[PDB]
């Protein structure tokens, strides 16, 4: 028979997990996949919580790590990367004179949202977060800020790089050096309470493979280090 696995997954996967569902299924014809997405840190809160969650994809090591640590998480596993990205609304000035301009700048929540915590470590080695520190503003994901710069009610936001690719009203101002913070890999995980632990090993396992690899390339999604 059929059997339905719920995996959470960070929000910069939206799009591309759009697309790895429909090739799983026909692949799997006994597994379906539900899927919600969201800021990682907020999703490690939910399987901390005793959210009846199968699988999780996250966009931080540290997140992940954090589950395995308290023996909530098993089998982690890196399967992409990303770059992070200064976007602005549709002149040859730099990252600080694009933050001087700006009013207000959308990152997501550093305690909650990778994104967010990437963008506030480019800050600090920049020596900028205390300069732009009253004018940021924090979102729940990354796609949030997407829709914030997106819609103008933002002058500046930090996304990544493949969110940027999806979106033609914004435009990137400036790539963040990828020195400027820690690395930015997806990493894929298990939830120890999980009673489908077979059939979330068939789709964590998908990720890795070459169908899902691709999708993620042709997305602007990077590879596993
Ligand atoms: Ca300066
Ligand atoms: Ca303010
Ligand atoms: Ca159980
Ligand atoms: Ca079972």
């Amino acid at each position: 028979q059929t059997t339905t696995i719920h995996i959470s997954a960070a929000a910069s996967l939206k799009d591309s997990i759009d697309d790895v569902k429909p090739l799983f299924e026909k692949a799997n014809p006994t597994i379906k996949l539900s899927f919600d997405f969201g800021g990682s840190g907020q999703i490690r809160e939910r399987v901390e919580s005793g959210a009846p969650i199968d699988g999780v994809l996250l966009a931080s090591k540290k997140d992940a790590d954090t589950l395995i640590k308290q023996n909530l998480a098993e089998k982690t596993k890196e399967f992409a990367g990303n770059e992070l990205v200064l976007i602005e609304p549709k002149t040859e000035a730099n990252l600080e004179q694009l933050l001087n301009d700006a009013s207000k700048i959308a990152i997501g929540d550093p305690e909650s949202v990778p994104a967010g915590a990437y963008a506030k470590q480019t800050l600090e080695n920049l020596n900028l977060y205390n300069a732009e520190k009253a004018k940021l503003v924090l979102a729940t994901d990354v796609r949030q800020v997407l829709s914030y710069v997106e819609a103008g009610n933002a002058d500046a936001g930090f996304v990544y790089q493949t969110d940027a690719l999806l979106s033609k009203k914004v435009q990137v101002k400036a790539k963040i050096d990828e020195k400027l913070h820690d690395p930015i890999a997806y990493y894929s995980a298990q939830v120890s309470d999980s009673d489908k632990k077979e059939e979330t090993a068939t789709f964590l396992d998908f990720m890795n493979k070459s169908e899902a690899q691709k999708i993620l390339e042709k997305y602007g999604f990077k590879a596993a280090n």
